[PDB]
């Protein structure tokens, strides 16, 4: 039992992590087989930049790209929306299993930290519906990435972009296609107004019954529809059948149905918790999905 | 910026990762150079054993041990307190640079969940001030390890032995003894009563100021001694002078005099948070270190 952040074993994509150096700039690159991925920011000197321009006005030898101790020759490069691709001489033998996904707002994803190609620390986060994510990343971490692991393929869903004035962070998927309305231009841009993802907190609530805090638990129930007309007043993301079909699992392990379970969080919501919590939060916790409950409750 | 539960990058202990059988049980072994490490109640099946006894009456053959597809064959066996050692004839080539560690509590370290010498996931926890950890662990954890990454030396500090009643979570050093007053049978045990770590509290705050949120911060300042009272009161750690020379880098980098920041924390025991957060949190936080919080905030 416990219920704790957890984040997958971040070995795999730690034998991919580069220093990518153009010019004075110095990021992080992703090594798979003979390409090296990194934020086509790394060109840049960039209040408004012409990336077209400022890549013509390159060549190869203008980027260094250190793995480990030794530089890794770049004889090509090219642009995909916003990462530049670095081809190198040589193919990363430490290249696991993998592909690159873009996610849902709502999804979680581990994310290595690190700074001039040397991984810092682990931790986990969620795509926010706003399509930021709050991560914790310090100067030169661009280019970091965040993943999930199925079986033993690495899923690189994030490449880490920019700092929004927030604190919060804007990055892309792996083919360069930034989450949001963000662009890679040191320039205003505000993140929209952030909600809670509801269907992550259902089933963080039903890892608390695994887990036997059931001091929310209540005789009542709600239909879908009037649930959502607390979750609007809340702040709160609408719930679909599509999200009670997915707590099914779930629902029937604890024996508790799902609109049973959507009645506990109307009175959490509107009588708080009174002093009292729920594995070890005093608020209600949104960055577990319904999949990441069964993986770390019941393997 | 932004502020994270956040671990070591575990590719260095994943490589290090097997599967020991010994009958009918299966738990995870640590393999570092040529000797597998693995919690000696593998050998168990425990209301009371003499493991002087049942190690006795095993051979080498009684244990199966495979790292990755490859059987390991086991060429000798003894027992160091509470930690099986198993001689194999091959060293493992991925063996890190590491040492053995026995940590105080209050410390804090990242935890590699295995199961069948497969890596699951990875978080950071606490050693208890009652020598317990609140961690995450399902039937099949026992020998996962907790540790600490310096530079590139992965120095290991925790086996996992046991769940207790409560949910909690108990083992040893790598040399085997327990951390706590537990054995490993399988009878009645209970932590004694845990306390909150005010040092680590404090930390946190700071890496708060670091971050941002000041709604806490006043113009008051506390004497140790009469701190200290207060912390009795609400069941935390005495704070030490040493503590106190411990914060002060944090304490320079944000101006802020510990003393001072300890009467916020005395306010914010006193009159509760108001229905305000810091850092993301609803309740004071005490699983970071002053050093993890320099790590993370500067790098
Ligand atoms: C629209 O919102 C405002 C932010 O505008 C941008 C836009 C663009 Cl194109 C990029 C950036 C940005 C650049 C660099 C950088 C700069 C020079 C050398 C190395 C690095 C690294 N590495 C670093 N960071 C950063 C800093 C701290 C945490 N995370 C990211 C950044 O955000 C910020
Ligand atoms: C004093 O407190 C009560 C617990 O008494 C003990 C004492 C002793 Cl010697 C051991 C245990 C114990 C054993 C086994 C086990 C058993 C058989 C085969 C494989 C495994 C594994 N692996 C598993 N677990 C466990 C389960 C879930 C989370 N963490 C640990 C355990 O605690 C529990």
């Amino acid at each position: 039992s416990g219920f704790r952040k957890m984040a997958f074993p971040s070995g795999k994509v730690e034998g991919c992590m580069v220093q990518v150096t153009c010019g004075t700039t110095t990021l992080n690159g992703l090594w798979l087989d003979d390409v090296v991925y990194c934020p086509r920011h790394v060109i840049c000197t960039m209040l408004n930049p012409n990336y077209e321009d400022l890549l013509i006005r390159k060549s190869n030898h203008n980027f260094l790209v250190q793995a480990g101790n030794v530089q890794l020759r770049v004889i090509g490069h090219s642009m995909q929306n916003c990462v530049l691709k670095l081809k190198v001489d040589t193919a990363n033998p430490k290249t696991p299993k993998y592909k690159f996904v873009r996610i849902q707002p709502g999804q979680t994803f581990s994310v290595l930290a690190c700074y001039n190609g040397s991984p810092s620390g682990v931790y986990q986060c969620a795509m926010r519906p706003n399509f930021t994510i709050k991560g914790s990343f310090l100067n030169g971490s661009c280019g970091s990435v965040g993943f999930n692991i199925d079986y033993d393929c690495v899923s690189f869903c994030y490449m880490h972009h920019m700092e929004l004035p927030t604190g919060v962070h804007a990055g892309t998927d792996l083919e360069g296609n930034f989450y949001g309305p963000f662009v890679d231009r040191q320039t205003a841009q505000a993140a929209g107004t952030d909600t809670t993802i509801t269907v992550n907190v259902l089933a963080w609530l039903y890892a608390a019954v695994i887990n036997g805090d059931r001091w929310f638990l209540n005789r009542f129930t709600t239909t879908l529809n009037d649930f959502n007309l607390v979750a609007m007043k809340y702040n709160y993301e609408p719930l679909t059948q599509d999200h009670v079909d997915i707590l099914g699992p779930l629902s029937a392990q604890t024996g508790i149905a799902v609109l049973d379970m959507c009645a506990s969080l109307k009175e959490l919501l509107q009588n708080g918790m009174n002093g009292r919590t729920i594995l070890g939060s005093a608020l209600l916790e949104d960055e577990f999905t319904p999949f990441d409950v069964v993986r770390q409750c019941s393997g």
